[PDB]
DNA sequence: GTTGGCCCGGGCCATC
DNA sequence: GTTGGCCCGGCCATC
């Protein structure tokens, strides 16, 4: 496995915690080629590259959002059956691999905590379509693990990091949208210390257990 | 057809002008459900909290005009140096299965639709052999749309954006930036216009290609 | 850097 | 509303 080609970063939101198997809500896909990253007075915050590919949906869950989930996302299944929001079904499946597809391989998914949410959470879904092997050739990265690595060479969650860096909140908060924007600004801090800490971690995604299947 | 329960507000950027036969350099597609303009939440408007948006780079088959590059920020090589690919058959099944996640009927909002994005687009399905893929969708120009409610009540895009909220749009001559730019200004009056698409909806089959 | 509809033959303008 | 893991018995981190 060499260097990877596109980093496609990536958040979810859902009914609520891993313990009530939560169902999802909300996604983005944002894929980015490393030379964005390799080859990039001057901002307080990287300015996201001018060539990307953005994927943004919301989906009907098959049931409904806990409480405290749809204080904090400000979604709710009444809400999204309003807009008339299809469930996770064979097309957005479909959908997601046509968008990856755009992309030079290798992949790697870049997710904050993904290995203990977003990275199950979307191998569970496409676990109950049976397609548990359609990200198979990819790859993924944890980013509070990278982020650690490289702040080392303290609070770890998204807004610590995008504060603690950058001296301010970033906007959107609990959406799939801002936490992959703010996610994609705090990569960019030492965006070639990142492509070495990814190429050298990539993990493949068929060995990402779903969270409930 | 009756009350569109979709619209998907739209631009392309591309390598120069229609004399030019150009081709597409960049897409955005952005799907707000009816209600979301019928009964908005409680100056540039938020836009709705419940929005699908796509958008994506394309490799094209020439080299973008000195001009084009110069707005968009975008050239033919530097496409490639991200790897983009072509307007293919792939990204043709994508933009159906993004309109499949949407209500029916559907209707496509582009500012000048009828005289670029709308005929650009054909054209390039047209190529593929993909000539009736988003036949069962509707279109309408945004200019003619303005153009009424405002007779009721320049027209570039920046000039209308400006004139309603008195500053100039971010990220201007970018398909995103264009997209929520044109969001922002359908959000002025969507009742009125809601009512115009509805009796203004236009088939997207009634659209010539630019060329071939 | 254009030119084909829109305003009101022909000049203006809007997409990139 | 917190389970399950980590930073080095406490206390996060994704919804």
């Amino acid at each position: 496995p060499g260097p990877m080609q596109t980093l496609i970063f990536f958040d979810m939101e859902a009914t609520g915690l891993p313990f009530s198997q939560p169902k999802v809500t909300e996604l983005c896909l944002l894929a980015v080629h490393r030379c964005a990253l390799e080859s990039p007075p001057p901002p307080t915050v990287p300015p996201p590259p001018r060539v990307v590919d953005k994927l943004s949906l919301c989906v009907a869950p098959g049931k409904a959002c806990s409480p405290a989930a749809s204080e904090i996302t400000g979604l709710s299944t009444a809400v999204l059956a309003a807009h008339g929001r299809q469930c996770f079904d064979d097309n957005l499946a479909n959908l997601l691999l046509a968008f990856l597809r755009r992309q030079p391989q290798p992949w790697c998914l870049v997710a904050h905590n993904g290995d203990r949410y977003d990275f199950p959470l979307l191998q569970a879904e496409l676990a109950m379509l049976g397609l548990t092997s359609a990200l198979d050739g990819a790859f993924c990265v944890d980013s509070i693990t990278a982020l650690k690595a490289l702040e080392r060479a303290k609070s770890y969650s998204l807004g610590s990091i995008y504060t603690r860096l950058y001296g301010q909140s970033p906007p959107d908060s609990h959406t799939a949208e801002g936490d992959v924007l703010a996610l994609l600004s705090i990569c960019q801090w030492r965006p070639q210390a990142l492509l070495r800490w990814v190429d050298a971690h990539a993990r493949p995604f068929g060995t990402i257990r779903p969270m409930y299947g």
